[PDB]
């Protein structure tokens, strides 16, 4: 760790502060990530990850274990999408700036999918972007690697304490950062477990075995819940057109194997007339 200088403290992530730091031999500014507490599994995962590169992936350049501490050592963007939404808020984020996003995140996710590499804690802020209209998930496969708070994008499975979850879990979160993109609200801001999950029933409609089978055997699911019909999507994500309404109520079905794949949304209609624009950063 002497070869780096820290610049400041980029924020707080779920496994470890991040920091922007410079590499003092070779000048390369990069995202270092202290691991709180090393067991020799997560060692070998995380050695794994580095191979995993992709466009629209945060490149893992090193792992770095000394002292019994472990460091991840990280490509640096300039800005998250918290942030840029933020920003943004006053105005909105240009309807083709949020497709080329949503496009790219889907090619992202698409092709750790093929790995079966999860994220599983797919946010804004862990979805960096930089001057060139370039979008990029980070933190994939950090949440296997080392085991086990916004509650906003997680999937109704894992809500409902399903342990085998999929790669539908990103899908879903995915469909989450989408809607508050068009509509700059969180879609469903919940503040405990159950808060979420009633959000989520409020508006898509309280799940049954006709929409989801085996959902009443969860093993948090109780009969108990409140039955609350669904809403239409035309009043959840207004001004959203047709095709993304259409492709936005596939990212969020109830059923894990219903939800479409990063691979089928990439085919979805919505993105007939797909660009990159340029952002206006402000850095
Ligand atoms: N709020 S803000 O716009 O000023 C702002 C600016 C830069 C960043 N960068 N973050 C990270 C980075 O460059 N690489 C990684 C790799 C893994 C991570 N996990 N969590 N974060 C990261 C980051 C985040 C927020």
């Amino acid at each position: 760790m002497e070869n780096f200088q820290k610049v400041e403290k980029i924020g707080e992530g779920t496994y470890g502060v991040v920091y922007k730091a410079r590499n003092k031999l070779t000048g390369e500014v990069v995202a270092l990530k202290k691991i709180r507490l090393v067991p020799s599994t997560a060692i070998r995962e995380i050695s794994l990850l580095k191979e995993l590169n992709h466009p629209n992936i945060v490149k893992l350049l090193d792992v770095i274990h000394t002292e019994n501490k472990l460091y991840l050592v990280f490509e640096f963007l300039h800005q998250d999408l918290k942030k840029f939404m933020d920003a943004s808020a006053l105005t909105g984020i240009p309807l083709p700036l949020i497709k080329s996003y949503l496009f790219q995140l889907l090619q992202g996710l698409a092709f750790c999918h093929s790995h079966r590499v999860l994220h599983r804690d797919l946010k804004p802020q862990n979805l960096l972007i930089n001057t060139e209209g370039a979008i990029k998930l980070a933190d994939f496969g950090l949440a296997r690697a080392f085991g086990v708070v916004t509650l906003w994008y997680r999937a109704p499975e894992i809500l409902l304490g399903c342990k085998y979850y999929s790669t539908a879990v990103d899908i879903w979160s995915l469909g989450c950062i989408f809607a508050e993109m068009v509509t700059r609200r969180a879609l469903f801001p919940g503040d405990s477990e159950i808060d979420q999950l009633f959000r989520i029933f409020r508006t898509l409609g309280t799940p049954d075995e006709v929409v989801w089978p085996g959902v009443t055997s969860m093993p948090d699911y109780k009969p108990s819940f409140p039955k609350w019909a669904r809403q239409d999507f035309s009043k959840v994500v207004p001004p959203l057109d047709e095709d993304g309404r259409s492709l936005l109520s596939q990212m969020l079905h109830y059923d894990p194997n219903k939800r479409i794949s990063a691979k089928a949304a990439l085919a979805h209609p919505f993105f007939q007339d797909v660009t990159k624009p340029v952002p206006h950063l402000r850095l």
